[PDB]
């Protein structure tokens, strides 16, 4: 949980409590993963359950902790 929360805070550059798709591109691109805007749209749409177009802490946990 702390690893996921700390990681979630690391991607929330503005501390808004929500990770934007472009923010995902920043972390994924520097993390060594280069995704296109559509590939991130797929990850956002799959992890975005409220269709808000962004990943919140609960969605991030399920997407990375998808049991
Ligand atoms: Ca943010
Ligand atoms: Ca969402």
């Amino acid at each position: 949980e702390e690893e996921i929360r700390e990681a979630f805070r690391v991607f929330d550059k503005d501390g808004n409590g929500y990770i934007s798709a472009a923010e995902l591109r920043h972390v994924m691109t520097n993390l060594g993963e280069k995704l296109t805007d559509e590939e991130v749209d797929e990850m956002i749409r799959e992890a975005d359950i409220d269709g808000d177009g962004q990943v919140n802490y609960e969605e991030f946990v399920q997407m990375m902790t998808a049991k």
